[PDB]
């Protein structure tokens, strides 16, 4: 597992979680990096943490920082089975590398989280923040979050050091909906349908798909006949999914 060893980054996340509201809720609390941090904030936190002596060992640490037996709840718990509350709530947490895409999986299909603050893999947190294009798995979830590539964190921030660079990746909730919850399965699939089809350009791959789209079509929403899938925006999704509704 790798620590958050360098204070300037725990700074930086305690500086976006400061600007919302809400109880927090730590993934992969650890010996409380940021769990200590985020308690001085004041806010209900629940701090996950899957290994039990070291969640028992946080609680002990959470406890003698706080103000005193008259708050903050460690649990010894895999986040894969943690149950989410409805109500809103914001997520922050430092993500094992290998739990990666299953931990934001889980996170994405949950209920009332409004903000995550998350530290992955710089090249996954580059690609769900759409930095050169989005890829299929943003594109899939634009109509429903925001996705935001706050800074590069370096492998020699963390202990021990990761393979690899990290970068720290915001994701919002959208009050309105691009497209309603209902529809997410065909949504999702007419987007894995375009960033799969064969053809040079959104012109060429929305000939060769099922239920085709009019001719004007591209053009008046904007998009050039030899643009690439990564190119479109949330909205253009989002009409293109109303089109072949
Ligand atoms: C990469 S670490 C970050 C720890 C700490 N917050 C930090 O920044 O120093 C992830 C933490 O999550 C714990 N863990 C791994 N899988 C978990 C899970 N599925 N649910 C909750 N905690 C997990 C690990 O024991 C580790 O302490």
């Amino acid at each position: 597992q790798n620590f958050l060893s360098d204070r300037r980054v725990i700074a930086d996340i305690v500086e976006i979680v400061s600007r919302t509201n809400g109880p927090i809720i730590e993934i992969g609390a650890g010996d409380g990096a940021l769990t200590i941090p985020l308690q001085r904030l004041a806010r209900p936190l629940t701090a996950v943490e899957v290994d039990a002596r070291r969640a028992r060992r946080l609680a002990q640490r959470t406890a003698r920082s706080a103000p005193g037996p008259a708050p903050t709840e460690v649990v010894a718990a895999d986040f894969l089975r943690y149950p989410l509350p409805r109500s809103p709530h914001v997520v922050v947490g430092n993500l094992p590398f290998h739990l990666t895409t299953a931990i934001l999986r889980r996170l994405l299909h949950g209920p009332g989280w409004t903000t995550a603050v998350l530290l992955m893999q710089w090249e996954v947190a580059r690609r769900r923040a759409a930095v050169g294009g989005a890829t299929m798995m943003t594109a899939q979830w634009w109509p429903w979050f925001e996705f935001g590539l706050a800074r590069k964190v370096s492998a020699a921030s963390f202990t021990p050091r990761p393979a690899v660079d990290a970068g720290l990746l915001t994701i919002t909730r959208r009050s309105r909906p691009l497209v309603d919850v209902a529809d997410r399965a065909r949504y999702q699939a007419l987007v894995h349908r375009v960033f799969t089809g064969r053809g040079h350009g959104m012109a060429q791959i929305l000939q060769r798909l099922p239920t085709p789209v009019p001719r004007t079509w591209l053009r008046a929403n904007g998009i050039a006949p030899n643009s690439l899938p990564r190119q479109l925006s949330a909205a253009q999704w989002a009409a293109l999914f109303e089109q072949t509704r």
